[PDB]
C-alpha cells in the first residue's frame, strides 16, 4: 500500500519522498534517531525541498512504519546496509547528482558509518547531536560483560524509560513526542543497548578515515549525547570542510527546540547545503 523498499533480510521498510517541482539539484537522505521515525522530519524536508533538493528517507528496521520487532537489530550494520541500498537505488534514477546525508542522534552515527564505508562518495553530511560517545559507566569491561550476561537470559529486558523532558526545552514538542503512536518510548532493551555500544565503538574507529564535508549542530545542555562528543568529532575527523555550531543551554532535539534555536538550525542547514549545492 505505502511507498516501501525490501531490505537484504526480506523486511519491508516504509519510505518517504519530498520531490521538488522542477529538476533536483541534489539528493539528501534523512536518517532518524532511536525510537523515532521519518515523519518527524516533515518541516526540515519541506525546507530542503524548497532549495530544489530531492529529500528521501525510510524508517529504520524496528522503527515507525517499517517491519521488525520494536527497537531491536541483529547487528547495528543492518541500518547502514539499508541506507546504502536506498542511496544506491536513488542514484540509479538520478545519476551524476550529488548526494548528502542528514542524521540525528543514532541517525547521525548511521550517517557517519555510511560515509566512512564509501570515502569520497557523499557531497556532505548534516549532523544534529549525533550519537558518538558512550556514557561513563555504560562502556566498562564489567558493564559490557554484565549486559552480555543479561542478554543471554533476558534480551528484551528494558533498561527503563528516560524522562522525555531532557529531549527539548520546548514543552509542546515534548508533548508531541509523548503522544506520537509511531514513537517507541518503551525503555531501551539490553540487546539494543549492546548494539548502540557497537555503533559508538565503530564510529570512533571510523573518524580517522572520515573525509566527508560536514555541519555539526550540538546543544550544550544535551543529556543524551554529551557535547564533549561533538568536540571530539571536530578534532578526530579528517574532513577538510568541518563546521561546529553550539546552542547554549539547548537540549537534544535541536530541530524541535525553542523557536530561537529551531529557526537558527533550519537557517544554518539551509545556508550550508545551499553553498555546497551551488558548487555542483
Ligand atoms: C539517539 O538516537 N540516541 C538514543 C540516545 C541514547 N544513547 C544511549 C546509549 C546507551 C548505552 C551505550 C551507548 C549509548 N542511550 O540513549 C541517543
Amino acid at each position: 500500500d505505502l511507498p516501501h523498499l525490501v531490505n537484504a533480510d526480506g523486511q519491508y521498510l516504509f519510505c518517504r519522498y519530498w520531490k521538488p517541482t522542477g529538476t533536483p539539484k541534489a539528493l539528501i537522505f534523512v536518517s532518524h534517531g532511536a525510537g523515532e521515525h521519518s515523519g518527524r522530519y516533515e518541516e526540515l524536508a519541506r525546507m530542503l525541498m524548497g532549495l530544489d533538493l530531492l529529500v528521501f528517507a525510510h524508517d529504520h528496521v524496528g522503527h515507525g512504519q517499517s517491519e521488525g520487532e520494536r527497537m531491536v537489530v541483529s547487528d547495528f550494520h543492518v541500518f547502514v546496509r539499508d541506507v546504502l541500498q536506498h542511496v544506491d537505488s536513488m542514484q540509479k534514477d538520478y545519476p551524476g547528482l550529488p548526494v548528502f546525508l542528514l542524521g540525528h542522534s543514532m541517525g547521525g552515527a548511521i550517517a557517519i558509518l555510511t560515509a566512512a564505508e564509501r570515502p569520497g562518495h557523499f557531497a556532505g553530511m548534516v549532523l544534529i547531536s549525533p550519537l558518538v560517545l558512550a556514557n561513563p559507566e555504560s562502556a566498562t569491561t564489567f558493564k559490557v560483560l554484565a549486559a552480555k550476561v543479561l542478554n543471554l537470559v533476558l534480551p528484551n529486558l528494558s533498561l527503563g524509560p528516560i524522562d522525555s523532558s531532557v529531549l527539548s526545552r520546548n514543552k509542546t514538542e515534548v508533548d508531541i513526542y509523548n503522544s506520537d503512536p509511531l514513537i517507541c518510548r518503551a525503555g531501551l532493551k539490553v540487546c539494543f543497548g549492546i548494539q548502540l555500544l557497537n555503533a559508538v565503538s565503530r564510529v570512533e574507529r571510523a573518524l580517522p578515515k572520515l573525509t566527508v564535508p560536514f555541519l555539526l549542530l550540538q546543544g550544550s545542555a544535551d543529556r543524551l549525547c554529551d557535547s564533549k562528543g561533538a568536540y571530539l568529532l571536530m578534532e578526530l575527523a579528517k574532513s577538510q570542510d568541518k563546521t561546529l555550531k553550539i546552542y547554549e543551554g539547548a537540549y537534544h532535539v535541536l530541530h524541535k527546540e525553542l523557536p530561537e534555536v529551531t529557526n537558527s538550525v533550519f537557517h544554518e542547514i539551509n545556508m550550508w547545503v545551499s553553498q555546497r549545492t551551488a558548487t555542483a
